[PDB]
């Protein structure tokens, strides 16, 4: 529960999972792969956030499946390929920063991983036109049932064109450490670019 | 759960309804806790960090931090824009705030310091948040030489780059999670700080 230039990798990502996994490991940690996803918009500069799941990493970033096509937070990145998400470990003291410009996970992937989902979600997918304004949960149910029935008739649900994966593929990444002593331990890793080597330095808390 | 009928006219209502049910909540045991979100606005990258809300005025949503030195400050500095996410897990709820940034008053902001606790005070003085440093040895000789420094006073004097901030919400959203997914939405908008605020039921 310190952090010191010791423990740091050589690859962020590897600090990452050694401190996901013990995330994952303590029982005091519920839901470790909640995080919060900010997003912006471009040209007016608005910020948006809200809570997902991380997935996954893959070869290059960090993956999230949410709807990317018609979602709010599609149409800040469509304008802007840039993001951060946070991972917040209130008992272990933890918060990891994760900033870097977004991808579109292969489509490939993004349906393989739909299918893995339950039916329930599924359908749940083709039915909600995620950040739409709707009247009520009525419509919502209608269009629910709608769906429940249109797909009845169907062993494998399809993937929503809308539905899938992103990445971020990271450009800083911080390790944020907390004491009582709010002399907080703060490491971040950096690179002006996704080619250019990785750089740790110590950030005052 | 959430619905029309629960819905309040001035959102801050169901806000602080929310908030102190959060509170009163053992299972919530930081409901203050909140990611404060901003971007630098010319090249559009976003940054984001844990912070607590401390509480709501006149106007927005206050919160308390370096708004000088630190990222997030060159990011406002640069963005006047911010968003803040409460998240109470348990509770299944999420609530959103996204608005325009305003520097809190500086009366306040030194009141609110001087109510810190000393090794608060001292640590202000003593860390540019943000900064890039040594290590932590230059970390407490920073502390040793402030404490040191301010050794001979009662009363700590407020840094310039510490003090209060505060969001003016233009979009403020109630998120009630259902286990069947189909999760309640409901947000409030105004284009403007001068605009009547207009609610609204999203998918999820
Ligand atoms: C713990 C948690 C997990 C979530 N996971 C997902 C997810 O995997 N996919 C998704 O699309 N929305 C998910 N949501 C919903 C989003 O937080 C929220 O509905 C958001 O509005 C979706 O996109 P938007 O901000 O662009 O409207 C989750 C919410 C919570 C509280
Ligand atoms: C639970 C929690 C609460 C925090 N509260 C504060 C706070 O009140 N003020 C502050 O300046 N930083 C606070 N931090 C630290 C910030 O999240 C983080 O260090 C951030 O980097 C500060 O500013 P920056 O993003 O501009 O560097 C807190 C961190 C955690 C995990």
């Amino acid at each position: 529960f310190t952090l010191n230039e010791k423990q740091l990798t050589d690859d962020p990502i590897d600090l990452f999972t050694k401190w996901f996994n013990e995330a994952k490991e303590d029982p005091r940690e519920t839901l470790p792969e909640a995080i919060t996803f900010s997003s912006a918009e471009l040209p007016s500069g608005r910020v948006s956030s809200r809570i997902l799941l991380f997935k996954e990493l893959d070869h290059r970033g960090f993956t999230i499946y949410s709807n990317w096509g018609t979602s709010r937070k599609a149409h800040d990145i469509a304008t802007n390929p840039n993001a951060a998400i946070v991972f917040f470990w209130k008992d272990l003291q933890r918060q990891v920063r994760v900033e870097g410009i977004t991808e579109h996970v292969n489509r490939e992937t993004s349906e393989r991983y739909f299918k893995t989902r339950p039916r329930g979600s599924k359908i749940g997918a083709w039915a909600s036109r995620q950040s739409d304004v709707i009247k009520n949960r009525e419509e919502l149910d209608e269009l629910t049932q709608k769906n429940t029935e249109r797909f009845k008739d169907a062993e494998d649900i399809p993937c929503p064109d809308y539905w899938g994966g992103l990445r971020i593929v990271p450009l800083e990444i911080e390790f944020w450490q907390g004491r009582p002593s709010r002399l907080h331990d703060r490491f971040v890793y950096r690179r002006k670019t996704e080619n250019d080597p990785w750089k740790v330095v110590r950030l005052a808390p």
